[PDB]
């Protein structure tokens, strides 16, 4: 096969030897059969969209893209069916006309449903769980066993350690999610300092439905942003200094015309986002100039407070349109009776390793809550019903196309990550996202992460016995599975 995949930030790619698209249930459970019989990889594939290039496999992937219908709307449960190849933009486009949403999005659409549930993803608010937990239902064809139904009331262990399963223990065809009432949100921007934000930390996170924080290092301006239920008919409140979009950016382009290169033409038709991975651009593993960078753009929050009314889809999306090396961490605040201080705490310690480390860590770096899962491949796996997780998002921006900078940008984040892992995850109890987790080459590195995961997940060797009894010839796994779950 031709077909070469690549994920959102061009850090993987892969050409997988044999690329299957079944149109069918019935063609995929052949394609499934055959496998099994002849030994031939088939890594379940969705948007290739992972961080880290979890469904890659240079043998062979099997895609469900084609699969995208929505099957039944269940008006009274507010449940849908779906096909697992279609897209979250695709089943939010399809469930408007039912008046439904689903009860949570991450800052992108373009998932496949598969993809989305089968490493656990989430948004924010500290009373909604990761959409793992919002799975009521699958079925899920299995090299070893042929098709399965899963739920609370069919193998219920075997359902909630398979809807986050990582691919690894069957191609899921179809999944039945429990969405909420299509709304409007009132969205709040404002920007804080860290001593206001831990007087009102407590309150703000469990009397607003969703809450963000976004810290940018070497400043102490932290961007907070609430969304709530809008009532039927009430307006977006209008903050009192107006700031055009060309004042909010003033900072940030004055200081592009300060770097070795306010506004010309060029520099004018950059967004917010494009200006700020052209000033990284100038010098990004400067920690001085990022330093300067990180200052324009509190400048330019401060400029950007207010409110905005939409429907929730359209307002919990937000922008990472650019090229960029993420990792994130879930780890445990306590429960919304018995609050926690830690996630504020862990955010302290990072802002104080990365200013002693010198690292040259550009804004924003992205805090959000969820409640637990009761899935054991979870990061925010919790016995706790009521269980709070915080996640926290570190970033490093890949601003060109230029080989060698990315190279040397790539290098800088491996650092940057292996700080927090050595020095805070440990301590916190944190756990990676699935989409985010890089295999380590180092030998003793490769067991120290195995040691972090068993710790992490006493699930593990279920998730394993799972493995050897639904894919005894490991056709559905890749090398990065293999090196994680020996
Ligand atoms: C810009 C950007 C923003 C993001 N924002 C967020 C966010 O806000 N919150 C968050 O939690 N995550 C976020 N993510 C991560 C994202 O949700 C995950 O990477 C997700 O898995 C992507 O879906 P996909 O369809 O591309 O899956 P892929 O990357 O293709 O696959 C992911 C996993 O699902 C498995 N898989 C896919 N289809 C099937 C199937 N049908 N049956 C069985 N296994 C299957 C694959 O084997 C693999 O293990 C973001 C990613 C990007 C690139």
């Amino acid at each position: 096969d031709e077909h070469t995949i690549t994920n959102w930030s061009g850090t993987h790619a892969v050409r997988p030897k044999r690329f299957f698209q079944p149109e069918s249930v019935e063609e995929l459970e052949k394609i499934v059969k055959e496998a099994h019989e002849k030994g031939q990889k088939i890594r379940p594939v969705g948007s290739g969209l992972s961080p880290n290039g979890l469904a890659f496999s240079e043998d062979g992937m099997v895609s469900l893209a084609l699969m995208d219908k929505v099957l039944h709307v269940d008006k009274e449960k507010k449940q849908v069916t779906v096909q697992a190849g279609a897209r979250v933009q695709q089943v939010v486009d399809a469930l408007r006309p039912h008046g439904l949403t689903l009860q949570n999005f991450g800052s992108i659409s373009e998932q496949q449903i598969g993809g989305f549930i089968q490493v656990g993803a989430h948004g924010t608010g500290a009373r909604i769980p990761p959409v793992d937990e919002q799975v009521v239902s699958m079925k899920l064809v299995t090299p070893a066993k042929g098709t399965i139904e899963l739920s609370e009331e069919k193998d219920p262990e075997l359902f909630r350690l398979a809807r986050c399963g990582l691919g690894a223990l069957g191609v899921v065809t179809e999944v039945t999610l429990q969405c909420v009432p299509r709304h409007k949100l009132l969205e709040h921007t404002f920007v804080a300092t860290m001593k206001e934000v831990k007087k009102n930390h407590e309150k703000l996170l469990r009397e607003n439905k969703h809450v963000r924080y976004m810290w940018i290092p070497y400043t102490d301006t932290v961007v907070v942003v609430t969304c709530n239920p809008l009532p039927e008919g009430k307006k977006a409140p209008k903050v009192k200094p107006q700031y055009s979009e060309d004042e909010k950016l003033q900072p940030l382009r004055n200081l592009l015309r300060e770097a070795a290169p306010e506004t010309s033409p060029e520099v004018s038709g950059l967004s917010f986002t494009e200006l700020r991975d052209a000033l990284l651009a100038v010098d990004p593993l400067d920690t001085e100039w990022v330093k300067r960078v990180n200052q324009a753009e509190a400048e330019f929050w401060k400029r950007s407070e207010g409110y905005r009314v939409g429907w929730s889809d359209e307002i919990l999306g937000f922008d990472c349109g650019g090229q960029q090396w993420v990792s994130e961490v879930a780890f445990p605040a306590g429960t919304l009776e018995k609050p926690s201080a830690a996630d504020l705490e862990y955010m302290e310690e990072l802002m104080r390793l990365i200013n002693k480390e010198g690292i040259p860590a550009p804004a924003p770096i992205e805090q959000r809550w969820t409640a637990g899962s009761s899935s054991p491949m979870s990061p925010a796996y919790s016995p706790s019903p009521d269980s709070v997780f915080s996640w926290v998002g570190i970033i490093m921006y890949l601003p060109t196309e230029d080989e060698e900078q990315r190279k040397a940008i790539t290098e800088a984040f491996r650092q940057y990550r292996k700080l927090c892992e050595t020095r805070l995850w440990d301590k916190y109890g944190a756990a990676e996202h699935w989409a985010k987790i890089e295999v380590p080459e180092d030998p003793e590195e490769l067991e120290a992460l195995r040691e972090r995961l068993r710790k992490r997940y006493p699930g593990v060797d279920k998730f394993n016995k799972a493995r050897r009894e639904l894919d005894p010839k490991n056709i559905l796994s890749n090398d990065m599975i293999d090196s994680l779950f020996p």
